[PDB]
């Protein structure tokens, strides 16, 4: 199996390739051709030229129809996209079938519909001469959008950027994660077969530093760079585009908290924290890695979570009641295990997990770790402050509302928080005080695609979702008519 | 000792001072105390802490009321602010009276009012269990806003950032331009006298690199950096805040065009382009330095503009009938003169101006240049592509509408453009094709503070004005309640 | 052929029927069963009950998909709908094919999309105890919407109401005009076949006074009455629902003007006024029956419009170059011809038309009239002030812009106006001074479904279109949470 | 004392007059001149003319500044306004000082501010020839607004209509209630002294049927009638305006419920129901005349409420700790006492009150009644279904959530509801099911002037508040420019 770049309407190979590895068993899935600087340039130039071709003359309604045809194309190959996402990442098949792929299709449909309904503003004004003036605003395409996406929710996060980019009449050069290149390449096929004009959507494979990603960010031809990934990489990209003053939108890390108050529905909180800590094997930027539980219910909470975490099934993506697959890769598992040892060194009690499961089959050649719960660390421990991106949480007691609010907010990140309480006042009082972009009360990762999505502090720059995406991916121009 | 910093509610001197010079005659106006790194830290820390004090507890209505008291405080000292702006910049007194100071007051009133009226969003959604969920958004203060402003419209541009910063509940550390420090110091006294709590507004004086401006951009304590000035500085600042992923908002250079079609009201277009080229001695980022005129009216337009340009009175701010003051400084004047020589070397015809007037009085020790009009340069000439920021324009003929739109858009900048035509279709057809943030038709620099304002390409990052300011200066947080 | 009512999911007959006549030739097309008071009650009760059934449990996404299925169902029978609308009204087949049916389809898709994208408002407030409160708004179904619709654009106007009613989660009882019952009945079949739950959409046939129309209007079980028709009929309905204080939305008559300024594109204005006067044989509420032309071009306009009007082909719906069909009915034609006589009596010059064409075939038993142009009437003549609703216009000269604005506005109606000018300022200066809900400049009846649509004075009550429809067909409820 | 009409900038008497009675003591406060049909016509004509005068040329900023001067003018006579509202209505001085007068002032400031920030829409569209079109909307004054208002919150409700009417550039003819004419007359003096141009605001005194109220509603020169009062009066007005198809906004009766769930904070709910039942002596449309309390806390609630109700001090507006003043008049007291008798006859148990207090002083000639609580009535009793508009409530037990929702909704009215509960899910789940315009959770009559305010069913037609006012009191016109 081979994964090509898609540049200016053609699938093309490159001089260099790399391996796509299945994290379940360590086996080779495919070879991937790495785009060089020359090919990146060729993509950017093609995307510039496509803005002046047929794509550029489509009405908003016709553009929207064509984006719906993209969505239809993915739906028509639904189970192929499921298989590609599962192979790259080891995610449970049921998750790919119910979240990953349908979200990617819904991304396209939501932004196609938003492109149809969206309008702009009219401002009347008086003038000295008494005849007045009119200011009106219009949305135009920004230009070429460079898209660089991560491996944790491959098609979902890729199409989260590509859908609004296209719905706003932009052209795109997109570089998916080297760990999860498959579903993006299938998306290129769907674009091609749906009649998307050449150069509108281009797909380049590769790495970051000294590869496709870097070259993309350095290219003077782009108008914007949208990115999801690690905070440090965000900082690096922000420096890279600075000489062009390119528009930027970043969704970066977090070290998210969950807070369980004494009035919580306890079993529901246990189940919710189980999901918020261990979904996708802890490899969602939204996962809870720090948990604060009121002292009066702390012991019972920890006990209850231990029992649920030990019933989790860790294994094959299509295994009967599977809850967790492996980590994305052996190198990622190295990092996570390194943090597992660090916690023990910082004085953690390992309530459960803390190692790798023994399967006695091919899974032992994969990148699995156990779901892990810690207790006993101070708020300043490295394991409680640095993003681990694995299936782990630390649980700490608290006593007072104002105290726990300060502890959640004592972080250089600020992406998301989940709070558990049955009390009306507390939900709204406490939520508004958490320094994050996204708070859930009595749930986790419930998404309405119209809402603003983003983080604060190190977790983000800007906001996407609904009209924020329509504003980010558009040139907003103001036209003033003196009457 | 004359202009002090204002930090945590006290005027404070510093270890060194620098001279503030009157560009009308080169005389010393005052000594300005240059904030050092420790003082910049103190200000940022004070601004951090003020977010937890009484300022953080004010209702939106009470905050708005206090901002209106700031406005009223400026108004109460109106003629002092006029004299300060005039002294620093040499602006004609009638212009500081009618444009600069009143706009600064209007900035505070508008954003105070937007703060009281602005609301957020409610999204209802269905869930699996049939009970639904609610997502709602709220605006909160972003944090500490660092404000770095230019010398060309000192109080106007400084308050354009400070007013929405404060209206959104933030605290501020603001660094005015070293060339025009006086009005911003008076503003500090107004804040003090209105009872703004300590730490909420802090003024620091100094330069950029290795001085107060650079220190502010590098401080990890700010949440955002808003800047107006040269594109090159914008790039430097973007790199500096990168490691912190600070929110950024930039209004940068342009090389703006005016276009005059054959069906323009010729007299009105001549007067309009005279204003657009020579207002504030050509020192507005919105000024036209490139003018394109349909060949049928080219000679008449040029002849007319020469006549009107040579009637401009260049002189004292309180001189009878004065139209233009000096440039901001001798250093700026040397840069503009360096372009006046370069234009001649690149082959220009000097229609008028091209040097410095000879006053035979103390004005010869100031920083005056003549209003200049060039003809005969090619589109790739440096004087037609690089921002000069003086009272100059090049006039070129054109023949076809698609041609002139290409020539307007063939620029690394994209701030603003002015079009002159009486034809309904052409106005709207042409305006939407110009790749800028702001187009005026049959006028120039008509401002409605509700409109989105900014540039594209090198001319900017983001938008401000109306709801775009309210969104930039706020954290937008989404709270999701499972029902 | 017989046309049944559709009540609670079943097609049902009634004790009485009335004839549906083809206005082309006077032949019987079908018998239509008239709903009595008991059946209207049954439809209302069914509609009330369906709000408590499955319909009321659908998510907005699922409701929207069902409404898209209605639209697809129309599209799948597109040519049957075309044939139906043509048979009832005599409209040219190509007009039914390009305007009427595609717009009915688009009505459904537009409002389905709006239902998915629309959201409500979140208002935060401070309280005396310092804890604050939240106000959030929600859109709920208003309840049972009664829809009464006219014969001039039967399916388009019927669906213009039914689509947002359904999209907002309401149930409907709809009474189409007795002159054009066929396409509505067909729509009831599409509804049935698409699986719309019983009682959600009910169709009742009949007349107004002393019939289905009036009974619907009097039923205490409805929550709103939306209506398009004669202003006098609006007034009657407003009286009828007053005791229940029902929500009302009315789009009523007009006596619309076109204004042609001296700088108009003359041949384009001639063609535009031809269309605005004689489309659908002048039977559109938006038609121009008053035309004002600048004195300097009056004679040449009148001359040119005469020639174009006499080239119109008046004939069979599928006849080769056909432009106009008959009037809707003999009764309407009696009324139009009465005005034709009145005009001559009031002193008109008949420039063209003024009678009935003579075909010497079966069309002579239909309801045809000639396209007619008058001159020479004063502004007070009844033929110039009262709505005729036939293919007629009166042309008068003017000299001065303010004068013609006054003469346009001197009316008890205020639906629409069309202005012809090539001048940028005039277009905007004049448009804003016309006291109507809709102005077109250099075009007529160009529709964007997001815009507010409606009239002033006797021409309307309320606005519909875009968010205006979403607000009218919803209960907007405010919920205030003390924190 | 005499109260004059204010018509075209002059105070004028009439041929007929009526007595304004102080309800504390039955003494004559003033004689009021009753406008006749000719005076009403004179006011409407003057309002129509003033739309073409200096008022119509004000910029939105200058109009807003003039509206703020009206507000300032009220504030400068603050104690006079307080004395006037007290004299007319008997309302406690403390509450006129803190609710009534301050709210009237805030109505003007809020709508003045909205007027300055409000803007309209721009819609871009494709056309067949590829050139496109623009639709933009503008807000214009609707015309002459007729304002008819009730006696319960005289200045607050009067200004709630007058402020947005004026802020939207309309002119006004206003008829305050015959029972509370004083503060409105004072307001005409403030308008006059603030320099409001003659004819912009006209005040006419009189009654409803066969008097100034009716004459206004029949006058063909008005563009809109906004009304607050009894439902049956709304129905009558809606018939009166029907032949002109005038725009109408009605805020009408309610029979509002409060619901106290078992998990409510009990003492807070008692205090809250006390306020919601007996504020302004129960003469607020928003008052709770029906209370439902969960069975498990019913007896304890009734007992607590009994105690609080008997601690209320009923007496002079300026008496020490007065809580309640008299009813508005003797005629209204006769109606309320009639209901107090009916309740006994319907089987009610009188927990407290039920008659009139005994003062043995001039208050015996007033219109006082006692705070009254009933128990024991069925859901169909007249006293539980009909609006009494006095200081009374009936308390009833309930068992189940769905049950109480059905019972609250089982009404021909639908204005407001208050719910008491500490539970997050319950609050949001139950609130959205209550068929009213306004739900308060854990509070009552908490007002944010931006929110939509209105009722459903017999309780109203339309919404006012924030943008809903700006939309009602403006003509929204759509201008379509073909490019
Ligand atoms: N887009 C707009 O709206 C707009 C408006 C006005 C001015 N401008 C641009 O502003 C320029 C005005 O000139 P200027 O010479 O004041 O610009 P500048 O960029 O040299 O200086 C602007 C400010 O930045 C500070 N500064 C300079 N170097 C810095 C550094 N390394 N770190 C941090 N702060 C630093 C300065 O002290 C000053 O306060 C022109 O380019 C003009 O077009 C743009
Ligand atoms: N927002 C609301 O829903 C709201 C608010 C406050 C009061 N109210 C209602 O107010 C009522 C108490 O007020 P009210 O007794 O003053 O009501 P009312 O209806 O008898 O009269 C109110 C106003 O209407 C005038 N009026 C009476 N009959 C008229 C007619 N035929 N034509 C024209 N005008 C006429 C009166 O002179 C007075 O100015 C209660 O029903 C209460 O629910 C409703
Ligand atoms: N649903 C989403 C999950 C995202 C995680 C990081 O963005 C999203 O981003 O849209
Ligand atoms: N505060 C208010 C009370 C209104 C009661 C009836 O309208 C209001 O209307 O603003
Ligand atoms: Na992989
Ligand atoms: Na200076
Ligand atoms: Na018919
Ligand atoms: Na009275």
């Amino acid at each position: 199996s081979q994964l090509l770049n898609y540049i200016d309407g053609n699938f093309v190979t490159s001089a260099s390739s790399f391996a796509n590895i299945n994290p379940v068993n360590g086996k080779l899935i495919s070879d991937v051709f790495e785009a060089d600087a020359k090919q990146v340039n060729e993509a950017v130039v093609a995307a510039q030229n496509a803005l002046k071709g047929p794509w550029g003359k489509l009405s908003v309604q016709d553009r929207a129809a064509l984006i719906h045809k993209i969505a239809d194309g993915i739906q028509a190959r639904f189970e192929e996209f499921v298989a590609a996402e599962v192979a790259d990442t080891g995610r449970p098949v049921h998750q790919a079938r119910t979240l990953d792929i349908p979200r990617a299709i819904a991304n396209f449909r939501t932004f196609a519909d938003l492109a149809k309904t969206s309008h702009t503003d009219l401002f009347e004004m008086s003038t000295s001469d008494g005849s007045g003036a009119l200011n009106y605003t219009v949305r135009k395409p920004l230009g070429v959008i460079g898209v660089i996406s991560p491996w944790n929710l491959p098609l979902l996060l890729f199409t989260w950027k590509v859908a609004p980019a296209l719905a706003c009449g932009n052209t795109v050069v997109a570089k998916p994660s080297e760990e999860s290149p498959s579903s993006a390449t299938l998306l290129a096929e769907v674009m091609h077969d749906a009649g998307v004009p050449p150069g509108v959507f281009n797909l380049i494979h590769g790495f970051g530093k000294d590869s496709a990603g870097e070259f993309l960010t350095q290219h003077p031809g782009i108008s914007a760079l949208t990115f999801t990934g690690e905070s440090k990489t965000g900082s690096t990209i922000m420096k890279a585009v600075a000489d062009g003053v390119k528009e930027v939108s970043f969704e970066l890390g977090g070290k998210n908290a969950a807070v369980v108050f004494a009035d919580a529905d306890l079993d529901a909180a246990i189940e919710g924290v189980l999901r918020s800590s261990f979904t996708n094997s802890g490899q969602v930027c939204l996962c809870s890695e720090r948990v604060y539980v009121h002292r009066s219910i702390f012991d019972e909470f920890v006990s209850g979570l231990k029992v649920e975490a030990e019933r989790l099934v860790v294994g094959y993506p299509d295994q009967d009641g599977v809850n967790m697959g492996p980590l994305i890769s052996h190198g990622h598992r190295d990092k996570v295990l390194s943090y597992y040892r660090l916690a023990v060194d910082e004085g953690a009690t390992v309530v459960t997990g803390g190692g790798v499961p023994k399967f006695n089959d091919e899974r032992d050649q994969g990148a699995y770790v156990q779901p892990t719960i810690w207790t006993g660390l101070s708020d300043k421990a490295r394991c409680v402050t640095e993003e681990i991106f694995g299936p782990v949480c630390h649980i700490s007691p608290f006593d007072d509302e104002d105290e726990v609010i300060n502890r959640v907010n004592d972080s250089n990140y600020g992406l998301a928080c989940a709070i558990w309480t049955t009390n009306l006042s507390r939900a709204h009082r406490v939520s508004r005080q958490i320094h994050v972009g996204l708070v859930w009360v009595n749930t986790w990762y419930l998404r309405d695609l119209r809402t603003p999505f983003g983080g604060v502090k190190l977790s983000g720059l800007g906001r996407e979702g609904g009209r924020f995406s329509m504003d980010f991916y558009s040139d907003i121009a103001n036209i003033c008519i003196k009457i």
